[PDB]
């Protein structure tokens, strides 16, 4: 606790339903408000924070913005699809919850539970990634999923211990599990400066932690993909030649992430990535060789679509999920799945076509994706003394 | 210093008949002086004796000027003669405290180790603002600023953002090596500490000794680059410093009196520095401004001291290189012909700096600059003859990642390794080294590499290095009137 000055009761007053009514809630930044003064000091931190600056962290979402809609008109569609399939499951939606370790945290009761219960929840079923560190048992996990439809997915960290991992690998392949996100990004954990913050007060490789293996490999992979028969995505891409060699190994999917830049600021963002990549992937011909998914930044219909547009087998959030969670639990989950999926939803219209699979580029300005500036340190001298033009006044 | 004479008397209130900054006699210590003659042509504002002349002073020469001073830069015979009683009060100088309000309290209590423990800073910018907080009006004042309008200053480190990577993955990176090599020896670490000028300002008690210490002392350790200005002596602060595998390399301002140059040259040559680095882009003083501001609340080319000669030029760093045994670098320059002249001499270093934005506003990044220049240095068949240093507004090891890829030998910060032994003292510096190396080798690491000499620009984004914009001046009335969005409540 001890940021947590008695005033777990500010806290209190707040969690303590000053909440609204989960339906006043409408975009995914509602949530995200809520959060970040109704949690723990300990636990905003740690679900919040990024790499040092937070430079990639805000930037993949900025991204997103230098990519504008040509839409298509005069276009009927009072009926849109947006249902998809992703490592040949079918698939309601197209995003899919992503793997936030530590949900116990903003759910204490409950943690990654009221997840699966939340994905599984509504008349909308979409997947779950299952990090390699929840708060809870894999099976206990597993188990609170309604249908048995709704979908579910490891990620896993490699050991040191190629022993507890190829137990876990089976032992998950056991419980159910329709694929493997081993998260390549994160052989050291990333200086996370918000969490430390507090961690404390209120040759130095204490920051490479050992549940991660910072020693894999390419051929610890080649190796993984014999010791099972799940498929096989490498989360945590960060370039175009690295995806090549996940389509040469031949692998199975592939995200283009960072970790929500909690990794290595000046990243890039992945949208980027997406849009350099899959056109290559056009040019040599594993065009249908790998799955390819997004996360990070992602917080509108908009957003999504984009990214499909551009070639995403699928798209990934944390921390709007992990916000939603940690306040409403499951239900305020699958709202989240609600919300997002509306917005997905309309602007398919506005936009002009009715299946994902009609989502292509041609529907993109792409022009400016490159605008991505830094400008000159304005004028401080001047800005000061300048002044504006006003506005008219108001009487007596 | 002293001096003494032997002969000559004197009195306290007849030279009190000098002050005319025309005719100008002082006292010092026990000992009288001519100045009329060095006035113009002392480093910080001329002016700061002309206002003071006719006095005793100690109270402000003593606490922040380098000891041989005096019997250094005067002749034997402006050295007058003694002191006779002393003078009385007023007429003896209380130092030294532009805008100081008994706020050195404010101040004080809250350097009232009030400040953190050393192990909660976190990264180079903490201590700039707890250095912020805790100097001296002027010591913050000149440390922290730039010339005019502070654009290069700001630049230099912003510019650094228009890079970003593009990391390897799944690369065995259990074990990296941030260490390198630079001009000759071998090094610890891949960057340095530039020279910055009197730090006995922020410390004024050791200055740029405790330097020396906080970067010999620890187990990761670092080269001093000293200043031609430094507030000790250079004796001082190179056996000062306690390792001996440390290093230490000079900075020299030309003087005009081309012998005092000679004579730091081969002194320091001697107390076997590594390195010279003859600081090339100040024959003018630039142009500080807040640091004026100053002085007023209390020429043309009164920015000239014969001092840093400003007419130093090829030729003579050509014939500087004859008279020594050890390699010259040329600090500052800023664009790529001076690249090449430097190897076409063969000097053997260069560093880009516009000396952190201190001299010329509007001068570019260092970044930007060895961007564009190394790639040439490759087409003329001149690739390795020649170690490119580079500085200003280096503050994360991203930063100094960024440019390593991008070729260059070697970087150097100012500031923070001031404001850090500012705050903290010689544990200040090595607590920053420290920080710094954490964030190279673990970046180093997450970039998918294990040494410094895998680094290079390939791992880089390039594609928007230029992007250096100006956005069109934007409508106050429209956005004075546009309600952005809102998120939702909470219920009283
Ligand atoms: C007599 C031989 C002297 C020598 C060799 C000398 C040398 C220096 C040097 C290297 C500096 C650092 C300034 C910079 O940032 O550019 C300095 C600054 C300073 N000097 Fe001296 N100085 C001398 C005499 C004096 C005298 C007679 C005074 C009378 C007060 C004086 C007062 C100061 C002060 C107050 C500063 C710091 C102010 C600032 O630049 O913000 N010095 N001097
Ligand atoms: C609080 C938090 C915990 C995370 N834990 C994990 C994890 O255990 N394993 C993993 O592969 N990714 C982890 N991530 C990264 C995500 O799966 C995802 O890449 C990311 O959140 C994408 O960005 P976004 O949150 O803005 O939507 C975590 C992210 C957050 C915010
Ligand atoms: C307060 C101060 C004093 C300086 N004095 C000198 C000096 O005497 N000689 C020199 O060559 N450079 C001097 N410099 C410039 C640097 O050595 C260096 O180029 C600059 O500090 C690099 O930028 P940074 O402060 O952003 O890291 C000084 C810089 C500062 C900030």
């Amino acid at each position: 606790a001890p940021g947590e000055t008695k005033e777990d009761i500010a806290r209190k007053e707040q969690l303590k339903s000053l909440l609204p009514p989960l339906d006043n809630i409408i975009n995914l930044y509602d949530f995200e408000y809520l959060a970040s003064q109704t949690l723990t000091k300990q636990a905003w931190a740690y679900y919040s924070s990024g790499a040092n600056d937070e430079v990639t962290h805000r930037e993949n979402h900025n991204a997103y913005h230098r990519i504008f809609f040509k839409p298509k008109i005069l276009v009927d569609v009072r009926k849109v699809d947006i249902s998809t399939d992703m490592l040949g499951s079918h698939v309601d939606v197209p995003f899919y919850v992503s793997a936030t370790a530590l949900c116990k945290l903003g759910n204490p009761l409950e943690g990654e539970k009221d997840v699966a219960r939340g994905c599984g929840q509504g008349v909308t079923k979409v997947p779950q990634m299952i990090s390699t560190l929840a708060s809870c048992s894999p099976e206990e996990i597993i188990e609170a999923a309604p249908s048995d439809k709704q979908i579910q997915w490891y990620q896993l960290y490699v050991n040191s211990d190629r022993k507890i991992t190829d137990d876990l690998v089976k032992n998950v392949e056991k419980l159910g599990v329709k694929a493997l996100f081993v998260t390549v990004d994160a052989p050291s954990l990333g200086q996370r400066e918000k969490d430390m913050k507090l961690k404390f007060s209120n040759g130095a490789s204490r920051a490479l932690s050992k549940f991660i293996d910072p020693s894999l490999t390419w051929k610890d992979i080649e190796e993984l993909k014999k010791k099972t028969k799940l498929p096989i995505v490498i989360k945590g891409v960060q370039r175009t030649e690295d995806v090549i060699k996940a389509a040469e190994i031949g692998v199975s999917g592939v995200v283009l992430s960072n970790q929500g830049g909690r990794q290595l600021d000046f990243s890039r963002a992945p949208i980027e990535v997406l849009a350099e990549t899959m056109p290559i992937l056009e040019q040599r011909n594993l065009k249908d060789k790998l799955e390819v998914f997004v996360d990070g930044g992602v917080r509108r219909g908009t957003d999504v679509l984009k990214a499909l547009c551009l070639g995403a087998k699928g798209v990934g959030l944390g921390r709007p999920f992990l916000y939603a969670n940690s306040c409403y639990g499951r239900n305020g989950v699958e709202k989240a799945i609600e919300i997002l999926r509306d917005e997905i939803e309309m602007s398919m219209r506005l936009l002009g076509v009715t299946s994902i699979a009609e989502l292509k580029p041609d529907l993109l300005d792409l022009s400016t994706l490159k605008a991505r500036t830094v400008g000159v340190p304005n004028d401080v001298l001047y800005n000061e003394v300048y002044e504006g033009p006003t506005l008219t006044e108001f009487e007596d």
